[PDB]
């Protein structure tokens, strides 16, 4: 007969005995480094300059484009769940509003100006943040000022950005959060605010590690720009390249970021370790991206999943990783689970 | 009229500029640390204790459990193609096989040392590891030998599978990768290859940092046994655990692993850049599980992205991150592409 | 001993007996407040061969020190070292190097958690802490005497009890504590609500 | 019968035992890292405009406002004590001299300079350091000029300090402490002292971290100034922000600062610590603030602690945390102690 053979071992060393400090359930809790709150949550709100809008956005569930008048009903019960904080992102949709220059960006009567000065009324409790971009903007679908060529102009594409950023500022937005990845624009924001005497209260979230990828499906169906004729890879950086996203994080540290986003989340997750050591003074932001949130909940209709069991596992990876703030889709079932 | 405006900037920083760097396809290449190749891949084989087996597992997509006499017809395409290293799941059926204390994982004529003697007559250039654990083989579905009570008995399940890793060792296995995560495995593991003068020639391949979660979904659909009456988080570690994993990182280099498995992958980036920190002379291994690699099944099915562009994103990412080892189900598609 | 310095031996041996037997009666976490060298090696051995190791939290305190802020303490749990000084187990306040030294050791014997103690007035302790026990849950005590001293210094007018309540907890969180044992843990359940 | 048990142990490691280094009064002496001099402390003086004042801070127990004509009896003892150092707090009680830009600050015949001139006189061998900040002297009780909304004016508001800073020095104060934590305050009066061909002479002594608390209580009833109409939390750190007050460091040290403030002091001695490392080159001064001054005495007074032996242990807790200076109310009784 094959009987079940056992080995002689030696007593058992102290220094292999990690079970007595995960055997609990408050001890699975005591062993994070950081828990997961309400007021870590930001959750992005897409407003379309038809005020009456609320059109589902075909690849992000259960997220859609709103304006104005339809804001209040859908902020209240948020904001009464714990809501702390939103991310505004502009989908002008009436025809002659885009162009060259991304004029409509800071358009006073434009979405998102609209959009602050509507909950700065209705929300003040509220903390808002302003994604700084001119590919929502242009004709093109770019995320600055192209040469004639059709690369992008770093000079008039950051001067551009930084009013932007500074109108958004006189506005009433308490946070800016710049996500074009164009080369030194950090400093010239910053630059701005401090000379409209700004800088004192703006918060400069920079998306200082953004990378190129598969995962940005459904925001281009909701925000309505895809790179036409090229790629935004000359900019994003590559997702290989970590000496790259090293440099930039040191380098938007040094221009004067308050804060830094990584983005995309679950993907990049070595990153945001990377950017607690680099940025180890500053509050670092988890953008769980449209493709990261479709692919958990198409994972769980599938079956793959339990979308609340991978929601919580993958958000608390951020925490893990070093991240303090999260910016998410699912913040609405957060605010409930959290709860309970 | 609202016209678009532009702030004054003053010249360009030279640290500001880093597009230098990736502005061309060979530069994204130049920018990897590491670059993905063909022998870095590690395929696993779930074998049947039915040599005439090729069944579907379920929740596995294009993966099969397999017995012997099929084993030759389904591994000569990919050793031609360019596979280099398997490792070896048993999953034995017959009815009596299972008992407490997990006797069928050694059983010379078991699926796994059948499947040693097989690979090493007809393919004796692959190289040969084999998952070490008891849950396979045992009436309660569990990693390692009980107490009365049913929590597990430190010593007499490592007890058990040192000899376990030294018998598939004796049978001709290259590698041993004990995955049970009970303290202390892996120095009695090396002292008993160490004592059976086989310490010489047997790569010992932790899986160090294995976390509990909602990731391990098909694997069960395959090798059949999940956790009945209990939870493995009680030696799974929790994934909010940073402070844990990394003491279990240091722990099994110090015990003697030759190199470790941090597992699931993709939502563990952050810990595999700690391991690529603290286990920094030793070989790092990504392991792609069943969970992630339905859920970018599910996801592309659905449409959320590309399966080819996201398998390559996620498993760059893993190189990204420090390893420079892969176990993945998306290897027979990778021998195709990394031609091309 | 016979001179009255403590027996380090028959100590720690009578010491991991009472440990173990905690946990055989059903406490979750033993926590040694003793400070008496090497006695966590021997609480942890003890939980080993009793089969308990891997289901028992061994808290230590391993940075405790000698000082004047114990007082209301004696008055509850009625033991105040008669005839002699706890100042020879006790670390003394400016042993910064004592303190490190204890905090690697405990880490090094089993401990799967530290206490410092007394809290506010050793911050930075709980920071230096933080740094070598990085890996580890650091848990700080707010004591008796600080606890009688901020109650007594509100009451005084100098400051708002609540405010500086939540003041120093926050120290603690910020120096590197990720668990407090605090006597005003029942206003925190009522104003973490609010 | 219950009868005490005793489990078998291992011989002692040597690794255990550290007693051998603190059994004797003389070793705990031994184990400090600093001891406590009498140079080493630094009395805070309050200067009435007032000269023959002499009058009782309610909530600071035997701390008074002193005028010129009072203060060479008051000081004498205290110098032939061994006090080494003072700082001075200037106190205009005068209808009509406050105003919006506190004008008052480096008026020459207002109490600081009044103050300065006459320990210069009358004390030569007494190190000058002055408090600067406008809060004293302003109309609405903040610590530089304002903006027509109220909010700081930081432009203004340096170039407004960095002058009374350089009056000190002109004055003949040895040191200037400016306490106002406006952003980059210390580079201009650096360069203001520079200009003035006095930085060969002045130390520079920054409340580089400064916290928003609780603790300031009987200094506003002393140097009259609590900030009417708003809250000092906008320039004073948020107790929680290691991460801002780490950052503040640097900038200080960068900016030119010959050594630092930790403000308040026991509740902030992770700070002190985490000073020690970043400024290690710099001097670093602990301030024992009005409000922890006055806890310790109330909790003596109610039987919690004995004044002199908590006294001793929170001021040993400064030199632990990395502190060679201390600004202390108890420096008249540690002239005492120190000596016995
Ligand atoms: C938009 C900035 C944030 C990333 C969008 C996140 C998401 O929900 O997908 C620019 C990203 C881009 O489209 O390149
Ligand atoms: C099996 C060891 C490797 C993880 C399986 C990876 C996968 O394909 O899902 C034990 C894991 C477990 O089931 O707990
Ligand atoms: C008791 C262990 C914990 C310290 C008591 C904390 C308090 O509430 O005062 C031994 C301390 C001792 O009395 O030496
Ligand atoms: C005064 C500078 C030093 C702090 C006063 C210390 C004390 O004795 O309380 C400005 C502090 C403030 O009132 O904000
Ligand atoms: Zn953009
Ligand atoms: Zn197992
Ligand atoms: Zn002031």
């Amino acid at each position: 007969m094959h009987t079940a053979e056992f080995l002689e071992t030696e007593p058992t060393e102290i220094s292999s005995v990690l079970a007595g400090g995960y055997n609990h359930p408050l001890l699975r809790q005591w062993q994070s480094e950081r828990q997961l709150t309400k007021n870590m949550l930001i959750f992005p709100l897409f407003i379309s300059d038809n005020p009456d809008d609320f059109t589902e956005i075909d690849s992000l569930p259960n997220i859609n484009r709103i304006g104005v008048n339809r804001l209040k009903d859908y902020l209240k019960p948020l904001v009464a769940k714990g809501l702390r904080s939103v991310i505004l992102f502009g989908v002008p949709l009436i025809p002659g509003t885009k162009d060259p220059v991304g004029t409509a960006a800071d358009d006073p009567a434009g979405p998102v100006i609209q959009g602050i000065k509507f909950i700065r009324e209705y929300f003040p409790e509220l903390y808002i943040i302003c994604d700084v971009c001119l590919c929502e903007y242009t004709s093109h679908g770019h995320c600055g000022v192209l040469y004639d060529d059709g690369t992008i102009n770093r000079e008039r594409s950051v001067s551009r950005l930084a009013a932007v950023a500074v109108n958004y500022a006189k506005a009433g937005a308490h946070c800016v959060a710049p996500s074009d990845m164009i080369d030194g624009r950090i400093r010239d924001i910053k630059r701005g605010l401090i000379n409209a005497n700004l800088a004192h209260k703006t918060f400069v979230l920079s998306y200082a590690a953004k990378f190129s990828g598969n995962l940005y499906g459904p925001f281009r169906d909701a925000a309505c720009s895809a790179p036409s004729n090229g790629d935004r890879k000359c900019y994003q950086l590559p997702p290989a390249g970590r000496g790259l996203a090293r440099r930039a994080l040191e380098r938007d540290m040094s221009e004067g970021a308050d804060g830094i986003i990584v983005k995309p989340s679950t993907f990049y997750l070595d990153i945001m370790r990377d950017a607690s050591e680099i940025c180890k003074d500053l509050p670092i932001c988890a953008y769980h991206v449209s493709g990261e949130y479709a692919m958990l909940h198409a994972a769980a209709e599938k079956g793959v999943v339990d979308l609340k069991t991978i929601a919580f596992e993958s958000h608390q990876g951020f925490l893990r990783a070093g991240a303090r703030l999260i910016i998410t889709y699912l913040a609405p079932e957060f605010l409930d689970w959290l709860d309970e």
